[PDB]
């Protein structure tokens, strides 16, 4: 018996209010504090009741140790530390909290102030009661929502972001909003540059959309394995841009250009960032009233 039960919380409103403030102040940057949320909410799989933000299992192992993982993990110390500090919500509460404020950031540094709806209520998991074993199992072979590609393989990179949208339920035009925002916001795994179309990387802006449909680029492999592309001005020959597949299908993927044109430019800055909110929180809250 490790004897005592876990705090029950009962967050309000001005608990919330202080936990963005001492977040907002931490020091942690718009990449890290979205990457830390969605390495939480992004587990999720429909049918399984495994995966999803509650419990704050990527506090735990093994998720805290997945490669995938490694970036979202150097924030977790500074939001385990104001967790402890605050006592009135749970790490996992705090940790999609997180991912709130980060988007925000984004968005005013955008000159936006939207507001990210934030649904608390989220308890921690103990890691005796989080089988090692079974949890191993969702480790993701790609998250092409952060660029992430383990063991090439027989299957396709753009195959497995198709399957990890499913995964999460995500609607085309919500893939989209989500993929173009996350590279933007520095979401890459491993702070590559490939996807990133902008210089102002933490603004949550449209411009992978506006650089990824620009006409003046014309896109090549770099070699025979065909899983990395340079986009080259087309008067200059000069490379300007990097990509995955897993970027590049929104432009190659006739279907998927069509959802992705829409937000490809302007005056259409705020519709992205309206679509962009509403989809990360329907990933945030996923493990929330979960019918299967």
């Amino acid at each position: 018996q490790d004897p005592l039960p876990q705090p029950i919380y009962n967050p309000t409103e001005q608990d919330i209010i202080d936990l963005k403030f001492a977040i907002a102040d931490s020091g942690l940057s718009v990449s890290e504090l979205v990457s830390v949320a969605w390495a939480s909410a992004s587990t999720f799989r429909g049918g399984d009741k495994r995966g999803g933000a509650n419990g704050a299992r990527l506090a735990l192992m093994p998720q805290r140790d997945w490669d995938v993982n490694a970036a979202a993990v150097r924030a977790l110390p500074v939001l385990e530390k104001i967790q402890k500090e605050s006592g009135k919500a749970s790490l996992a509460d705090i940790i999609v909290l997180a991912g709130v404020v980060g988007v925000e950031k984004a968005a005013s540094a955008a000159g936006l102030s939207i507001h990210v709806p934030f649904a608390p209520g989220r308890v921690d998991a103990r890691q005796d009661q989080t089988d090692i074993e079974m949890f191993e199992l969702l480790e993701p072979i790609a998250d092409g929502f952060r660029n992430y590609r383990a063991r090439l393989d027989v299957s396709t990179t753009e195959s497995l972001l198709i399957d990890k949208a499913q995964q999460l339920t995500l609607t085309a035009p919500e893939m989209t909003a989500l993929v173009g925002g996350m590279r933007v916001l520095g979401a890459n795994f491993d702070g590559s540059k490939n996807g990133v179309f902008t210089d102002r990387v933490g603004v949550l802006s449209n411009d992978f959309f506006v650089n990824l449909l620009d006409m003046r680029y014309e896109w090549k492999a770099t070699d025979e394995s065909k899983e990395l592309f340079e986009g080259r001005d087309r008067e200059t020959g000069e490379v300007k841009f990097t990509a995955s597949r897993a970027d590049l299908v929104f432009g190659s993927n006739s279907v998927l250009r069509a959802v992705a044109e829409v937000y490809a430019s302007s005056d259409a800055h705020e519709k992205f960032v309206k679509d962009f909110v509403a989809a990360w929180v329907k990933v945030m809250n996923l493990d929330r009233f979960d019918l299967l």
